[PDB]
């Protein structure tokens, strides 16, 4: 099926799903200085702190850990949204060396890795509906560079060694996804799509400006992953970005100046 090799990588994937080409495709490169300021956008409302995670999965593309999510847990409001967004899952993207990795960039720059915290509108009931629906969704994403250690990443990262393979899962209980954000929420914003197929164009992406900053050694340990299954052929989970796409009929909004 898809992936990130040679022969079924992002420049595959329009053959089985074509919205591939759509208009309203993600990534895409942030250009700082023609994204617009819009005054009218709301702070971002993070309310994390009764967040509930449940389990980490290698899903074969990535690690999402997973959340409780039939309740008002761990919810996105405020910023471009209308209404009220579950957190049901973070993954990440990343790269095979420090200088690639993240599948937005900023004025062409790639950062080392991308957090994804996924959300739901509530409206909809639950995330299955609500991927067929263009507001359907918020992804917040965050920027990793190499530098210092995050602190709030390494339970992530020591878990790692216990979901080594395609399929396999792990209890994750207790985990605080705030220990994974920047001191800022100031954000860029526009319509997009998920990342990786079905490629659906449900997606409010909100990034964040400031990176958060990952030791070397964090990284390393989520290059040593496998998309493979236990028992197939090793395959380093390395480089499951999608490059930017093409920005179309639309414009980036910042919150900042
Ligand atoms: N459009 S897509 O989803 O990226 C895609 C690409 C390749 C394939 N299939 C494929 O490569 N099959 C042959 C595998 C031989 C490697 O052992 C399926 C889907
Ligand atoms: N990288 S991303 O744009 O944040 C993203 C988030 C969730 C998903 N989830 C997903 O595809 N789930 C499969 C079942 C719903 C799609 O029919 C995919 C990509
Ligand atoms: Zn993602």
């Amino acid at each position: 099926h898809w992936g990130y090799g040679k022969h079924n990588g992002p420049e595959h994937w329009h053959k089985d799903f074509p919205i591939a080409k759509g208009e309203r495709q993600s990534p895409v490169d942030i250009d700082t200085h023609t994204a617009k300021y819009d005054p009218s956008l709301k702070p971002l409302s993070v309310s994390y702190d009764q967040a509930t995670s449940l389990r980490i999965l290698n899903n074969g593309h990535a690690f999402n850990v997973e959340f409780d999510d039939s309740q008002d847990k761990a919810v996105l409001k405020g910023g471009p949204l209308d209404g009220t967004y579950r957190l049901i899952q973070f993954h990440f993207h990343w790269g095979s060396l420090d200088g690639q990795g993240s599948e937005h960039t900023v004025d062409k720059k790639k950062y080392a890795a991308e957090l994804h915290l996924v959300h739901w509108n509530t409206k909809y009931g639950d995330f299955g509906k609500a991927v067929q629906q263009p507001d359907g969704l918020a992804v917040l994403g965050i920027f990793l560079k190499v530098g210092s250690a995050k602190p709030g990443l390494q339970k992530v990262v020591d878990v790692l060694d216990s979901i080594k393979t395609k399929g396999k899962s792990a209890d994750f209980t207790n985990f605080d996804p705030r220990g994974l954000l920047p001191e800022s929420l100031d954000y860029w914003t526009y319509p997009g799509s998920l990342t990786t197929p079905p490629l659906l164009e449900c997606v409010t992406w909100i990034v964040l400006k400031e990176p958060i900053s990952v030791s070397s050694e964090q990284v390393l340990k989520f290059r040593k992953l496998n998309f493979n299954g236990e028992g197939e052929p090793e395959e380093l989970m390395v480089d499951n970005w999608r490059p930017a796409q093409p920005l179309k009929n639309r414009q980036i909004k910042a919150s900042f100046k």
